């Protein structure tokens, strides 16, 4: 049962009858009966008016209560009479047959907020106030009364609005109390601006004295937006948007359908500075779920570029899906701007997804840049004009992303090289594809640095990369155009320089007279180049010389390079100094010796690289410190080329002084050198080869490269350490000579050092169990000296280095019994022997207990029988400290006994504590041992060894009468 209106409308009887009720609570009578303008029976009629408002306001509200309270008694049956009402009101506020709704609905709203009670009825609310604020939104759009205290202007204007509806609803149907309560309206503006003198007055008698479909819709609206419904649309606003972050699923989810059905409606909503505000507090502070809830309200709107910077904040989440969706909207900003440096942004963020967990994901995201940067080039919708357009921006946007990044640039060429240039990645027609566009690609980006002549520069650093594919795209065209920009001067020449050198090594039968000048221009300029740029233009040189055909013209600047160190080896056979220009003429000198090859030039008979090492070696410990480094460095730089060198005794004794006098920055050069060198050693064996040099290199160096592993300065140490890892997996040694080190590179407070030994220690335990097993002891030791090295004051704050072991290493039967009878050999041959030296080493039996403290002992015999052994320890140390101050320089060794006392004893009490733990199972002995072998125990964190119970609040214990006198003063209490 329900009620017809106009447009095949139904409203419950229920509302059709009480919003007919209400319509007569008017005043047009008592308006329209009133002729002359009496100053005081006008203020009379305020009150009137102000009563009959008043009044079926509270009316409103009474009803509004008892139907929320009937629905909400029993919110399992009466669902559907609560939402009929709401979807009444929501029907007929945009009739002006029903004025009385937009009140109606204006306090049921109020009402419905004041619950944010049972989830069912929240829920319930939340759908309901979620209509009423669609339609006020909708009202809102179609086609304001603090507007009006400022520009009155514009209320003539609104009761025109007004006498339109009027005049529309003369005509049907049953019209007459609703024109009536629809002209009180008009008399309700001004009453309601009165609220905060003549200029209404007259309005409001000029409206006295004037009682003498779908095209009115948005006249109508134009009306409402001065009543109280509209102007609830913000606190409805921010009510919705702060229910994102409410614990319960059904708020925030209700939240969710709420501001998609206002976005979709109004789209530029996003950019209000209320929605704004949440949605990017959400995305950074927020469960993966609520996250791509957000980003799915965001991608509702049209364009949505200008939040590209904080959808990024979770480019990289944990979340699969999150990733997905970024990914996602990443190309839909990309396709949308034509912002270069937007752009970049987001396919930089692209770029790094080919690196991930989901292989969905990298192939979405190569395929994506792929199909933008180069299928895109050669659409089969041509315009050819659009298409070269389009090269551009690609262009524009790669050599901005190649700014800035060394990870950026390793990806880049990475998707460029393994991907994009891999023909088993692709069909037949795409390689066609895609070598048409890069070489369509490579001369735009060729074209487009000779027009330039910050973005020239960076093109021409894309340009490089491009230059050192395979079967690059640049011609000798090409390479002709940017000779003119070889000449004039940043890293430009670097880059240009490469492009060169590449180049020439691929294209081949370039006319002679450009070969000339190039090569002129080359060898002018190679004296007053940097290092980096020598290690291009000089291999660019050696390939000019065999395109000429002609060797002289490289070997006069080799001649001039090397007579005009003459004055230096001859102050070098007497001695001092260096400064600027012997520096860049060493490295010359060296460079002409590595990449050329050629035989002889005019001084005396020899091989020039055998000429530049002994001139090398007399800049290498009288000479200055800057220039021995640079001359050290370069000698092994050509021993690298000439590895028949390292059989000299000459150099051999240059590296042997280095390794030994230990200064860092030349150590450091000579490892790095070195390791460059073994490196290239393995890229050659899976293609000359001398596996005998470098084992004997190995086996000289080996003992000093383990040793700076193990420093306290990094830099060298991690040149060290990759060096030691080279080695292990070419396989010149014998692992056992290196896992000592790995394990004590386990305990490094450092992350880089810790992390990266206990993969090469994972990877040598699958390769070489038993091995391992037979090192463990020494890396113990080594360990624990190391860990107390590097931090004398705060070793003790890291307990876990033995139980990191004992995860990696005990994964069997027997292997968990070995590791625990290791451990227990180490710390009772090797530091609580009658051989120790507790002076040296009382700190590192600190570093053990702790670390003993986290193991697991398997079971409680293992365990029980440990601290039998300790506090059998203990007592034999009680002892001796008993038979010093029997008879009393010696604060020394006393003070190191009761230092490791003392330890022993904090770690026996942390025991007890911790664990169960009783005397009376310690103290008895034998079927009761076996006993203890079938309970079993592990150990967590949980708290560390109390070293106030140590040390005694004292600095620095050892040799310390005060602290040897407080442990004294202990005994005899």
């Amino acid at each position: 049962r329900m009620k017809n209106i106009g447009k095949n409308l139904h409203i419950t009887h229920f509302s059709y009858i009480m919003l007919s009720i209400l319509q007569v609570w008017n005043n047009y009578d008592y308006c329209s009966n009133l002729v002359s303008p009496d100053t005081e029976q006008l203020h009379d009629l305020i009150a009137h008016h102000a009563a009959t408002q008043s009044d079926l306001e509270f009316a409103a509200d009474h009803i509004i209560d008892t139907i929320l309270k009937k629905c909400f008694s029993n919110i399992s049956k009466y669902r559907f009479v609560f939402d009929q009402f709401v979807t009444d009101m929501t029907t007929v506020v945009t009739l002006p047959d029903w004025p009385v709704s937009d009140l109606i609905l204006a306090r049921l709203l109020k009402k419905l907020l004041s619950i944010f009670k049972h989830i069912n009825i929240e829920s319930v609310a939340l759908q309901g106030i979620g209509l009423i604020g669609s339609t006020i939104l909708d009202i809102r759009l179609s086609s304001n009364l603090i507007h009006l205290f400022n520009y009155p202007e514009d209320i003539d204007g609104l009761f025109k609005a007004y006498r339109t509806c009027l005049a529309y609803c003369t005509n049907s149907v049953q019209h007459h109390t609703p024109y009536k309560f629809l002209w009180c309206k008009q008399l309700d503006v001004l009453t309601k601006l009165k609220e905060m003198g003549s200029k209404l007055q007259q309005k409001f008698l000029s409206l006295i004295e004037s009682i003498h479909a779908v095209e009115i819709l948005p006249t109508y609206c134009s009306t409402l937006l001065t009543s109280e419904l509209i102007n609830m649309y913000e606190p409805y606003l921010k009510l919705v948007l702060s229910l994102l972050e409410r614990h319960k699923v059904k708020l925030r989810s209700g939240a969710i359908r709420c501001l998609a059905l206002l976005i979709s409606k109004d789209k530029n909503m996003l950019y209000t500075p209320i929605v704004k505000e949440t949605i990017e507090n959400r995305l950074t502070d927020s469960s993966p779920l609520v996250k791509d809830a957000i980003l799915e309200l965001i991608e509702l709107g049209s364009s949505y570029i200008d939040f590209y910077q904080h959808i990024n904040i979770n480019y990289n989440d944990d979340s699969m899906l999150v990733r997905k969706h970024v990914l996602r909207m990443n190309q839909i900003i990309y396709d949308d701007t034509e912002d270069i440096i937007i752009k970049a942004y987001v396919a930089s963020r692209i770029l790094r997804r080919i690196e991930d967990e989901e292989d969905v994901i990298i192939e979405t995201a190569r395929s994506e840049l792929l199909k933008r940067w180069i299928l895109s080039i050669q659409c089969p919708n041509a315009k050819p004009e659009l298409q070269i357009k389009n090269c551009r921006v690609s262009i524009r946007v790669i050599a901005q992303l190649l700014v800035g990044g060394d990870k950026i640039c390793d990806l880049f060429e990475h998707f460029l090289i393994f991907y994009v240039l891999n023909k088993n990645a692709h069909t037949e027609d795409q390689n066609k594809l895609i070598s048409s566009s890069l070489c369509l690609l490579t001369d735009q980006v060729i074209e487009m640095v000779i027009e330039n002549e910050e973005e020239g520069r960076n093109i021409m650093k894309f340009l490089s990369v491009l230059s050192s594919c395979q079967d690059s795209f640049i011609t000798k065209d090409h390479i002709t155009a940017l000779y003119p920009y070889l000449h004039s001067d940043s890293d430009f020449q670097l880059h240009i320089l490469k492009v060169y050198r590449n180049t020439f090594e691929q294209l081949s039968h370039f006319k002679p007279k450009f070969l000339y000048d190039l090569e002129t221009t080359i060898l002018s300029r190679l004296p007053r180049m940097n290092v980096r740029e020598l290690d291009e233009a000089i291999p660019l040189s050696w390939s000019l010389s065999r395109h000429r055909k002609d060797d002289t013209r490289i070997c006069k600047a080799c001649a001039s390079c090397l007579g005009q160190l003459s004055p230096y080896i001859a102050n070098a056979t007497t001695d001092p100094r260096p400064d600027g220009k012997l520096q860049r003429l060493l490295y010359l000198a060296t460079g002409f010796a590595r990449f050329c090859s050629f035989e002889n030039n005019l001084k005396t008979r020899e091989n020039i690289f055998e000429y530049v090492t002994k001139c090398l070696l007399m800049f290498t410990e009288n000479i200055h410190h800057v220039i021995r480094r640079i001359a050290t460095k370069n000698l092994v730089k050509i021993a690298s080329r000439y590895p028949k060198l390292f059989n000299s005794r000459h150099v051999l004794t240059v590296l042997d002084t280095q390794f030994e006098k230990g200064i860092l920055d030349i150590q450091l050069v000579v490892l790095e050198s070195l390791y460059d060198f073994f490196l290239a050693e393995e890229r050659r064996s899976l293609i000359s080869i001398n596996d005998g040099i470098c084992s004997a290199l190995v086996s000289r160096y080996l003992d000093k490269i383990l040793k700076i592993c193990l420093i306290a300065d990094l830099n060298n140490a991690m040149v060290a350490i990759r060096f030691l890892k080279q080695i292990l997996t070419y396989g010149y040694t014998n692992p056992s000579l290196c896992v000592p080190t790995v394990i004590a590179l386990t305990a490094s407070p450092n992350s880089y050092m810790r992390d990266l030994s206990s993969e090469m220690f994972s990877e040598l335990l699958q390769g070489y169990e038993s091995m391992a097993f037979n090192c463990l002891n020494q890396g113990i030791r080594l360990g624990t000296e190391y860990a107390v090295k590097i931090r004398p004051k705060q070793f003790h704050e890291d307990s876990m280095f033995l139980r990191r072991l004992q995860q990696l290493m005990s994964t069997n039967k027997r292997n968990r019994s070995k590791f625990l009878k290791v451990v227990k050999k180490t710390v009772f041959s090797n530091y609580l022997s009658t051989s120790v030296n507790y002076e040296e080493s009382c700190y590192h039996i600190i570093y053990l207990l702790h670390n003993l403290s986290k193991i697991s002992y398997d079971n409680m015999l293992e365990l029980y029988e440990m601290l039998r052994s300790v506090i059998s320890v203990s007592e034999y140390f009680s002892d001796r400290i008993s038979e010093r101050l029997d008879g009393f320089n010696t604060a020394a060794e006393v003070s190191a006994i009761i230092v490791t006392r003392l330890s022993i004893e904090e770690f026996k009490r942390f025991m007890f504590e911790q664990h169960h733990l009783s005397e009376a199972k310690l103290t008895l002995l034998d079927d009761e041992n076996l006993r203890n072998k079938s309970v079993a125990a592990l150990d967590d964190q949980v708290g560390s060894l109390h070293m106030e119970n140590i040390f005694l609040g004292y600095e620095n214990p050892i040799n310390n009468k005060d602290y040897c006198w407080k442990y004294i003063s202990t005994l005899h209490r």
